[PDB]
């Protein structure tokens, strides 16, 4: 089922590429309508990060979550 | 960048994951506005499952070209 292959690669993407900070903990997200948004850091590095000043690693990539746009 | 690492992970999930009948060809894909549409399978494929009258691999999966939605 084409949707099982986008949330399966969802899954994998997700899982295969931690915070770009620490480089351990998996990133924060959140649901966008009918996007999974993944922030680039987890929430203690993004929250250090505005402590610390660094704007450096904030972002994020927005995922359709079904096969069919 | 973050459209960069959009960029590269959808390079990488086209290489990764080829035609599901042949399993050796890159599949067929097609620019669907601001979508990479990426097709099951390679274009001989499915010529060739029109021809024998099979559509159990038919289907595609979508896929943002962008970080932000
Ligand atoms: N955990 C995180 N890691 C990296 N960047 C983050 C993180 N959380 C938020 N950001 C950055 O903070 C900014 C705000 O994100 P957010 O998703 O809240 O945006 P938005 O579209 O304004 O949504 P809303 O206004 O409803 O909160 C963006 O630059 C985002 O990339
Ligand atoms: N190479 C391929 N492998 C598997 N399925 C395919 C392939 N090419 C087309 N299809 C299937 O054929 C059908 C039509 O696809 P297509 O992308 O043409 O749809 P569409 O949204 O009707 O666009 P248009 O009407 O502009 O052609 C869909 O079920 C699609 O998954
Ligand atoms: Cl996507
Ligand atoms: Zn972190
Ligand atoms: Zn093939």
């Amino acid at each position: 089922d084409d949707d099982d292959k986008k949330t399966n690669w969802l899954k994998r993407i997700y899982r295969v590429r931690p915070c770009v900070k620490c480089k351990v903990a998996p990133r924060d997200w959140k649901v966008k309508n009918k996007h999974l948004r993944i922030y680039n850091m987890c929430k203690t590095c993004f929250n250090n990060s505005i402590d610390i000043g660094d704007d450096t690693y904030h972002g994020h990539v927005d995922w359709l979550m079904y096969a069919d746009s």
